[PDB]
């Protein structure tokens, strides 16, 4: 029963007003906001997960095990941990801001719907994840980097983060379970 699914369509994430702590919903394609359930919601699933959301601190839920799992795509460079990968075996020279600006582009890329992080992972993510679509499977809090962890641990499933930096390099999340 106990369930992370919000019920929104693809592309839909939940947000909270600024102030009085109202839900609305927001298109990370679009920008639009919008109050009402999106078409294509399964209400039902939406009310049963904002309810637990408001006793949950307003923080998004977890699964049965306490555990996320999200997908990425990491872009490493030469001032990061292991500066090397699968794509780049002899290791990896590129600049932080170079990682950045690239990353920036696959990100516009992937709300845009030009294309998936699990396509983009397979040849652009430095990490061995990539031959798994990015996937990293679920993980509890304490195991991941600091930064990561607030980024993952935030997400509702479905929503994609922006850059998000670690030692590892800087990454793009996408929440799947």
């Amino acid at each position: 029963m106990a369930s992370t699914s919000t019920g929104l369509p693809p592309n839909w994430t939940i947000r909270v007003s600024r102030s009085h702590n109202k839900e609305y919903f927001l298109n990370q394609s679009t920008n639009e906001s919008s109050w009402d359930p999106p078409y294509g919601t399964d209400k039902e699933v939406l009310n049963a997960y904002i309810a637990k959301f408001k006793n949950n601190g307003y923080k998004p839920l977890v699964n049965e095990d306490g555990q996320v799992r999200v997908s990425h795509l990491l872009i490493k460079n030469n001032q990061s941990r292991k500066p090397k990968s699968w794509k780049s075996p002899d290791g990896i020279s590129r600049t932080r801001d170079e990682s950045i600006q690239i990353l920036k582009k696959h990100l516009e890329r992937i709300l845009s719907g030009e294309v998936k992080l699990s396509e983009l992972a397979n040849t652009e993510s430095d990490c061995s994840s990539h031959d798994r679509g990015g996937d990293l499977g679920f993980f509890s809090k304490g195991q991941m980097q600091p930064p990561f962890e607030e980024a993952a641990f935030n997400l509702h499933v479905g929503e994609v983060s922006n850059i998000i930096e670690t030692n590892s390099g800087v990454h793009i999340l996408q929440r799947t379970g």
